[PDB]
């Protein structure tokens, strides 16, 4: 079945990353936005 | 705001980069150490 999507370490600046089925979610700290952490 | 830290790969040998705040992680395979898994 589908992978860890996170296993790449996606999200930047300290964000959480969730999997999700082909795909993943950032949860990002305060402040910083965008779907990688990146703003 | 802040960048990518992990830009230009600084974990050797396996290791795998985490992107934190203005720093980054390493991860380094069993039998690696230092900060860039480079001992
Ligand atoms: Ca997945
Ligand atoms: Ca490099
Ligand atoms: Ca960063």
């Amino acid at each position: 079945v589908d992978g860890d999507q996170c296993e790449s370490n996606p999200c930047l600046n300290g964000g959480s990353c969730k999997d999700d089925i082909n795909s993943y979610e950032c949860w990002c700290p305060f402040g910083f936005e965008g779907k990688n952490c990146e703003l």
